[PDB]
């Protein structure tokens, strides 16, 4: 590999690369305390394990705003000796609600009615043994959001005047989906079947048609699913909610607008084939020009190239895609030419093929439908969990087969950032996750949130068994939202390659497998 002091990493611009490589000093114990002084403004996203390691070192005493710093001197015993502006930002927290006696509650609740009753509905709802359900009886709105985010545990039925004023606030998205995903709050998830679609629109409209299938309250559904057709912002998320109005209802014009939709998805792929149009158009990217002076290996020479293409005009983006037009630059040409053409056309590149070819054309298909969605083929690519290169390998994966299994000579974690290596790795954790799996939809879900999470959501008896709506409701299902749509994205890529590679199946014959027989 290639090493990076503290001084070198200091001189390059902040960046996940440049954040990565801290990560790596701190890991093996090489920032003393006093490289770390400064280091907060070296990082680029001070969020999970780079924060958690940096505080071992100098620990973060948490922000508290100078003009308040006196109203948190004062504990539940001394509340009533403070200021009526202390007195009101220290019952910003419902945890402190919660430790005051019931007494002082009484006393502040009074104190506070005619300027604040917000903070007399909360203080009241503490005083009983039902918090939430005197909230709900005053219908107040802001104090049902803080109750539910302070705790989960509080259900109750809601009429209609009352849920018909919950998507008007900002929290109702989160609210809405993580109730009818994780299933949990049972009285909040009947309540919601009576929210008008007029109030909803987007993600939450289409949330509550999934609520209203797992009622069969198939009228409801289809209303929820067709607003969310008419509201959504992405061809991608319409064509799920027309997809969704075409299998409750069976109207054949929803199936034609889906079928001639020019996002390229399962549900558009599924339409396609229902009604004998042919498989859509995929570009041909075939550049005679064989490198240039870019080095694709280098990841700071990608977080900068990739920040300059993210803000270019039309004018600098021609310069660029004449500059990266090359084989060895294949997947920046793409990048550049998808952002070209304003998102209208179709690239399902195949690079450093030479490493796939002697793989059955099968798995060829679901390495490259896999190196798609992870990294668009970017070799030096680095998430936020800095999970590294074209197949987005998580170092201790990485390290676990590349070390343990291959003992693979002077093996480094920053090899996943070689093609070879990403492509070989892939098959090898693919063999890993297909024999225990079958399905590539079900492989898809194993690589994205684990084989743990995977067996334990097939597991369940409510997930990818016989029904009206299966396998495409438990596909709404998935517990992990990240994982959710990884599943459909690379389904639909893998559904693509085999198309390209001349070994094309059904999308019909995939859904059928996805039911346990
Ligand atoms: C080169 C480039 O910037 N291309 C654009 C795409 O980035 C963009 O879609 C997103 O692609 C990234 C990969 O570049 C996806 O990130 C990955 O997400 C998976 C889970 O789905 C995760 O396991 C990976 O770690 C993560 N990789 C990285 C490097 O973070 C991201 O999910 C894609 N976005 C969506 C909505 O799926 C496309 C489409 O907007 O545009 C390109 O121009
Ligand atoms: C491509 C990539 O890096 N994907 C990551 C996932 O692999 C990772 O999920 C976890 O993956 C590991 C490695 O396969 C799983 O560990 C295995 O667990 C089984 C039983 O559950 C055990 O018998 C195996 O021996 C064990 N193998 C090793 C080498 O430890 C782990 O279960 C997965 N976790 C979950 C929650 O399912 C996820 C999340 O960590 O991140 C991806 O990026």
């Amino acid at each position: 590999h290639m090493q990076y002091s503290i001084e070198k990493l200091k001189k390059e611009e902040n960046s996940l690369a440049k954040d990565y490589y801290i990560y790596r000093l701190l890991e093996k114990n090489k920032i003393s305390k006093k490289d770390a002084q400064d280091l907060n403004s070296h990082i680029f996203r001070y969020i999970g394990k780079i924060k958690s390691e940096l505080e071992k070192i100098i620990p973060l005493k948490p922000y508290i705003n100078p003009k308040y710093a006196k109203c948190y001197t004062y504990t539940a015993n001394t509340i009533l000796d403070a200021n009526l502006t202390c007195q009101s930002v220290r019952l910003n927290s419902l945890v402190f609600i919660a430790s005051l006696n019931s007494k002082d509650r009484t006393t502040l609740a009074q104190t506070f009615k005619n300027q604040r009753p917000d903070l007399t509905n909360l203080l009241l709802a503490f005083n009983t043994s039902d918090p939430m359900s005197y909230i709900v009886q005053k219908e107040d709105i802001n104090g049902f959001f803080k109750l539910y985010n302070y705790s989960k545990k509080y259900d109750l039925d809601l009429n209609t005047s009352l849920v018909n004023k919950l998507p008007n606030h900002i929290g109702f998205k989160d609210f809405a989906q993580n109730i009818i995903i994780k299933k949990e709050n049972p009285k909040f998830r009947h309540s919601m079947l009576e929210i008008n679609p007029e109030n909803v629109s987007e993600d939450s409209a289409f949330y509550l048609g999934v609520n209203a299938l797992t009622y069969d309250k198939t009228e409801l559904a289809y209303d929820f699913f067709k607003k969310a057709a008419q509201s959504f912002k992405s061809q991608s998320n319409k064509d799920n909610a027309i997809f969704w109005m075409w299998l409750i209802k069976n109207n054949e014009e929803d199936l034609k607008t889906l079928s001639q939709s020019s996002s390229l998805n399962i549900y558009s792929l599924y339409a396609k084939e229902l009604t004998n149009t042919p498989f859509p158009k995929i570009e041909s990217l075939n550049p005679s020009k064989k490198k240039n002076n870019f080095n694709m290996q280098d990841p700071f020479a990608w977080q900068k190239i990739n920040k300059q293409i993210r803000d270019a005009n039309a004018s600098q983006l021609d310069v660029l895609a004449k500059e990266f037009d090359t084989q060895e630059t294949l997947p920046i040409y793409a990048y550049i030419l998808e952002r070209k053409n304003n998102f209208k056309k179709h690239y399902f590149i195949m690079p450093y093929y030479d490493n796939i070819k002697d793989y059955n054309k099968t798995r060829q298909a679901l390495i490259l439908a896999i190196a798609r969605q992870e990294s668009r083929f970017i070799p030096t690519a680095i998430s936020v969990s800095y999970a590294l290169g074209m197949m987005q390998f998580m170092p201790f994966l990485a390290n676990h087969i590349g070390e343990k299994e291959l003992k693979i000579p002077n093996f480094d974690q920053d090899f996943m950032f070689k093609p070879e290596i990403a492509y070989y790795f892939g098959n090898y954790h693919l063999n890993y996750l297909e024999s225990r799996l079958k399905s590539p939809l079900f492989v898809a879900y194993a690589y994205n949130g684990g084989i743990g999470f995977t067996n334990r959501m097939l597991a369940r008896n409510d997930m990818f068994k016989t029904g009206k709506f299966e396998p495409f409701l438990s596909m709404e299902l998935v517990p992990y939202q990240e994982s959710r749509i990884y599943g459909k994205k690379v389904l639909a890529n893998y559904i693509v390659y085999r198309h390209l590679l001349n070994d094309s199946i059904k999308i019909s014959d995939i859904f059928e497998n996805l039911i346990q027989n």
